[PDB]
């Protein structure tokens, strides 16, 4: 498996893993990663809803970012400054919330730029993304605050762009020769959208969640790579929830895009590789789901779990598993210094301060051994 | 290792793992379960820093929900019924991040009570904790809306049992023969502090962070279990973060407690069991902490990492490892069928579901099948 | 999923995985536990063939024991001695590799009495296993010999029983209301063998490897459990290995199992559970293999993979995962160490014995603190 | 950590983890990675003893190959006619059952030429390698003929390059610049020995097993990797595999190499780097065993583990953790297809060929579309 080794000192070449930090990514490629592809039930194996999209002109993209992904993100060796972009399909818990985490993490980590957030209005402004951004900073103005003290605050800011959830394929980003696009989805209540990136010659498109509507057929017609939404079959509704035999009939109906429903539209779409994704990824439950999605779609397809990784070129679209450091750290990048802000009053008390204890003999030796 | 297996078709007694859900709880035994011991920087193999303690007397609490820690915490095979009641040391990230993920997941995993929730409070209103969940639960206002209209919204509610974190050793939480007072802790900026719980005899003390203080040596004294920050060393600041000197030696002394102050702080204390936690715990970190600590320590310590857990027993305090399903689901508890609020408006307008697409033909075979 | 947790103290029933150990095996039930499901090429995924089989009446066997698999086996908490009983289909590296460390490991590990194995003759003595086994045993005559110095020998004799492989369907064990028979498979040369056990109204097929013949159909029918191989496809084989699509069509015709051939076979047989082995069980495998199985057999199907585990009953064949401890121990039984014959050689010379170090000083400390 | 990053679409230079192939190795660098540093109890996390050596002028060796340790051997992306060179510190299975693993995996994986193993005499003909690895080859006879039916037999050969274990730190081994040296262990019986690989000014120590001894301190002297023997505490002894006090104690000093001993040891041979391994490295044990040895030693010091890697240079000697696939795949290297021979008897009787099941019917629809 592989590319054939041609020397022992050498670098083994075409890799039949992605190693993160490993390969170079050329002017006409682009990279997509899964770095979480389940439920909002919390599971070691499958982080929620999160993608990383890197192209070989050097824009990074973040779509959702789900609980628990941040894990999968930070083992990609990608510095924080590279990944300011954020873009969320929708406001549920498992696409948007290690968002706070990015936030945090990625500034104690040294980002330097503001995050940029692009998300949906709502049917009423307390259901769209500005809104739910700016209560997010209050709900973790601790954090906020008592970090600022010490670090310049402009990479703590977040800057929110949020477009017109109705919106039919319209453009709600466009830089540097990269367009995105939304139209809506059909999920729990207006807001949730699916997104379009186009870039030289590729399309990519991020499903998000939904039942099966007839905008994605439409607008992700040809992409290159088209993820969508590919419920858990009816039978694994009763074995796994113990749901009665009417309710679980429904979710795959009304609630859900089923096995089959996504087949259909992927056999509408004919997109060179689809994506089927927010399924429990199990040994008992895979495998009727890719039966079902054959029922009605015969082209290339990635039943997706955690670290898997899709390159696009123009000859293929090749999925790899990605191997990954589980033991990860941040990675520094090129950016530099921001001077801390001298105008920031301190949130401790003289109460507080005075309560130190004095741990000068304990600490002696080796603080004395390091000063060399 | 572990206890002497006796039959052929029996049951491996006192197990060398702790398999959860496997062994019944007695009523004089505590249960402490790290399911977060690491860093605001995210990792699979270290969750940020959570807390899971069930007693005796079949009570549960969480201390601190930090980012990642749910995946872990679900892998318990605990009903979401059973852990409505958690604790915040303070409200860093990586200590209530996943709040957010046990509100929301639970609530759709059949939770039927709200969540309780007791944290101190900032040298205002808008650094403490009660600001904090109120406006969390507004960042997530369209996850709340939405689910409310298809289940009851009692267990979406959040009741906060804020407390002031100047108070010294006072009483935050008396219910059920179990007490919880806090103190302060010297950490970034007022408003955090530790916990201790005391029951049946037993005292279980969650320092939380701090640079070393006054109050814990005292407030902790001869805890069954004493759990207290411990940093990395500074060689490992300047190899890891590329810090220079001056800046990785003040990094041990003044904002955080190094592992030769841990020693010391824990020969003052006089545990049961000390538990040293909040640091990478890697082959290349983990021996020179364990050094620094037992220079000044040499009681019983455990260096904490994912999925270890203690027994308080009246004979011992046992350190095993659980050994849990990376690929968990939620496991069902007692609690009944509570009714949606059929008052509640649908979210839904009709512009949205307007654009259903027709999926009639493409289910009809499996629709069939799951009736007969 | 799983059982309905009753008490906040107590133990989780029917659990969703199999923690080994931790549950009790009744008299008319069957545990079969996958130890390994790969291939001749090595993968900490997945180990070389081995079986597991627990019965009701305490009788445990291990069917085949292929490189890797041991690591498997050891974290099951069985005591080494209820593991003597071995019965191999064919002598190639990836079905008895780890003999070895069963014999040797095994014995260190408690072991009292002989190991004991089954297996099949070849077409001349050197072909079989009786004359395998006793070479193997003059291989590691070094590590026998100088063991054996310490210790009563016993439990290092291997008493092979080696059964014809032409025959059809005879027994080749009986003993305790067990039953075993074996029939010839086609591969690589004249001996290989399948098994068929039957126990209590059970029948359990250890199919081995084989291109597919005319006898696994008829004496595997109305199995509990049947277990064939199951190949690869001719477009994994050019994917991966590099094979030009002539020698790629014949690998699956003349010398394996294809899928669809493993589904005509399992129509014809018609057990209550299949199990296909024996392939790479990747996510970039795994769904050809299936849907080519499925072309010709609908009835329940597992694809293996290790730590994978069946009950079986009079109602049903259940399949789950088994989540057991990467970190394993030597797990004491109840057999009683016997006494030595005083009247074994030394393997040391004194030019040897006369080359310690004195290290008596840097020991004295923690002597003098262990004589307590 | 790592090295920093420069560019959205390069390499991460430096990186904080190895990425088995993705790295070039320097003219004058040498690449020691741990593959096995377990016991002879088998363990997912901890295969037995084996070390794969890199250097730069393009060999390569494994010096020893216990039980377990092919399946990180294969995660190194290293085709297998670069590894044919084994050096066997002793003859326990431990130290060398996984080499027929590598003899016969690595054949079918177009391995070209025969292995070459060096490992010691013993003090008759019988507890020697020579006499190990032939009755080795016999043992596995069936698997040898039937092998060398289909592919070409020349690397189906083991040339065993047999040395007296009784030598004094005297060259077994000398080509192109690299020479290995052995000297004696004092390990159950004579014939077990240390090896010393010298090449272009490094010197790399593998100890093997050992009571400590009045060799090794003298011939490791000023290594610049050394690695000894390390045996757990015999507190430890008795909590694990419950030894009766006196006997727990004579375990660290008469058989093993105690902590403390390993400590003096290392203080005598003032290694650049030093590197205990061969105990179970878990959470529970390892810091005591630690403790021990800086009673003694204080130098730079590793706790081996399995995948752990050490970079030799001029200026460092470097730990890192290897971060490979679990999901492994042989991977070509440049070689010539080597022809068979077709004057081999074939190892089929046609009573057994006359078994074949006709399967034209399943497998013409696949047959079909495969040819076009
Ligand atoms: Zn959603
Ligand atoms: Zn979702
Ligand atoms: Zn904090
Ligand atoms: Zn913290
Ligand atoms: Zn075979
Ligand atoms: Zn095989
Ligand atoms: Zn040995
Ligand atoms: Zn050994």
């Amino acid at each position: 498996a592989g590319g054939k080794v041609t020397s022992s000192t050498g670098i083994a070449p075409k890799r039949y893993v992605y190693y993160p930090g490993s390969e170079e990514l050329g002017p006409d490629e682009i990279r997509v990663i899964a770095c979480g592809t389940g439920m909002p039930t919390a599971r070691r194996a499958q982080a929620a809803a999160a993608w990383v999209v890197e192209l070989g002109n050097g824009d990074k993209f973040i779509v959702d970012i789900g609980s628990g992904s941040m894990a999968n993100i930070q083992s990609l060796m990608i510095p924080a400054n590279y990944l300011t972009k954020i873009f969320l399909t929708h406001l549920h818990t498992d696409h948007w919330g290690d968002l706070v985490s990015m936030w945090a993490g990625g500034w104690t980590a040294g980002r330097t730029d503001p995050l940029e957030v692009w998300g949906p209005s709502g049917s009423r402004e307390d259901m769209g993304t500005k809104y739910a951004v700016e209560h997010m900073l209050k709900a973790y103005n601790w954090d906020y605050m008592t970090r600022a003290v010490t670090i310049n605050p402009r990479p703590g800011d977040i800057n929110v762009h949020e477009f017109d959830y109705r919106a039919l394929n319209e453009v709600v980003y466009q830089e540097n020769g990269v367009t995105f696009r939304s139209w809506p989805c059909i999920h729990a209540g207006d807001g949730p959208v699916s997104f379009a990136l186009e870039w030289n010659g590729y399309k990519v498109v991020f499903g998000g969640d939904t039942a099966p509507n007839i905008w994605y057929p439409e607008y992700a017609k040809g992409a290159d790579l088209a993820i969508h939404e590919c419920w858990m079959t009816s039978d694994q509704m009763m074995t796994k929830y113990n749901q009665p035999a009417q309710l679980a009939l429904r979710i795959n109906l009304d609630f859900h895009t089923s096995a089959q429903s996504f087949g259909q539209i992927m056999n509408m779409v004919q997109p060179r590789h689809a994506v089927a994704y927010h399924f429990f990824n199990d040994d008992d439950t895979r495998y009727d789901i890719y039966t079902g999605v054959r029922e009605n779609y015969a082209g290339p397809l990635s039943m997706a779990t955690d670290m898997m990784v899709w390159n696009i070129t123009r000859d293929a679209v090749t999925e790899r598993m990605a191997v990954s450091p589980d033991h990860a750290w941040d990675v520094a990048g090129p950016s530099e210094d921001l001077a801390p802000d001298r105008n920031r009053a301190s949130e401790y008390t003289q109460y507080i301060l005075d309560g130190r204890l004095n741990v000068d003999e304990a600490n002696a030796h080796w603080k004395q051994e390091f000063m060399g």
